[PDB]
């Protein structure tokens, strides 16, 4: 599913991202624009490690998910990655919840930092109503 923006704005703050670990509402857009395009079904293959970024916030099949071909990896968030390709994101964001949760934040994301990080960021959120 390719959600709309302040339709994606609304889901997220239901499901209690606003402010999380120190992170708004506004910085999850940001992210969720770059890595996806708001697009749950996307994936993409890393042919460098052999690992692969999955969902609309391209989470690593390394250390978060299991998909079972990447080598040496780990399942932080206790799930299949075929979980987050779900048009439902709830599984998803429980998952960004727990990346987040580790030292770097939302550094984790390498297009945060290139694309939101010290960025006005508001553009993202407004006119939507949250």
């Amino acid at each position: 599913k390719v959600f709309e923006r302040c339709e994606l704005a609304r889901t997220l703050k239901r499901l209690g991202m606003d402010g999380y670990r120190g992170i708004s509402l506004a910085n999850w857009m940001c992210l969720a624009k770059w890595e996806s395009g708001y697009n749950t079904r996307a994936t993409n293959y890393n042919a460098g490690d052999r690992s692969t970024d999955y969902g609309i916030f391209q989470i690593n099949s390394r250390y978060w998910c299991n998909d079972g071909k990447t080598p040496g990896a780990a399942n932080a968030c206790h799930l299949s990655c075929s979980a987050l390709l779900q048009d439902n994101i709830a599984d998803a964001v429980a998952c960004a919840k727990r990346v987040v949760r580790d030292p770097q934040g939302i550094r984790a994301w390498v297009a945060w930092r290139n694309r939101c990080q010290n960025r006005d960021v508001r553009q993202y959120v407004q006119g939507c109503g949250v």
